[PDB]
């Protein structure tokens, strides 16, 4: 991964490309605060969590996902969570299927 | 009224409601793709996530916290998945913003 694979950063979060992409466009939004799982977020995280979704949405627009995309958050083993730090997946650039896994 | 979710919100169409407050409503999906599958929707009728604005930041965070609390109450302690579909390629079909919460079975990868 190269520094340009960081698509966006601010005081609250980072956005970077997934090096194992499951779609033509596939990136990751994380908080700088190490919330390990969404099930362990608390009430104080409310603004931060809202901020992550807006950043996901803005980055999707900036990456050309105007025809549609999917946001995914995985929790625990059953969610297939692969790293114990909160990630929002953004996938686009192809037809997403249903069910979502 | 933009979608059938307007009928669930105004209670003219009876749904299996799990949680409600002034900013949102939670109910079971009528075509579940997992043993537990419910939807978290705002009462404010944002049609899709791509059309949310910065003024919606507090509401969005609230929807996620409500998803996580309801997951806990539904017994999804071994894990689950949260999904938001936008537009045609996202496979969105009801044009009222909502978070899918799926649990009770191993979810696969990729996520569709
Ligand atoms: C009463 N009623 N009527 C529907 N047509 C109806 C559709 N849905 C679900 O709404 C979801 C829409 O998700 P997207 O396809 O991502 O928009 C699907 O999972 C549908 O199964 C519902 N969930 C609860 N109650 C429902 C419905
Ligand atoms: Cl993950």
């Amino acid at each position: 991964s190269l520094p340009a694979d960081i698509l966006y950063e601010d005081q609250q979060c980072l956005v970077f490309r997934d090096v194992a992409p499951q779609a033509p466009v596939h990136f990751l939004v994380i908080p700088k605060k190490p919330i390990p799982r969404i099930s362990q977020a608390e009430e104080e995280d409310q603004q931060l969590l809202g901020h992550l979704l807006l950043v996901a949405k803005q980055t999707a627009k900036a990456e050309g996902l105007g025809d549609g995309y999917r946001l995914v958050i995985n929790d625990g083993k059953l969610g297939a969570q692969s790293v114990y730090h909160l990630h929002i997946h953004v996938l686009g650039g192809r037809q997403l299927q249903w069910p979502p896994g």
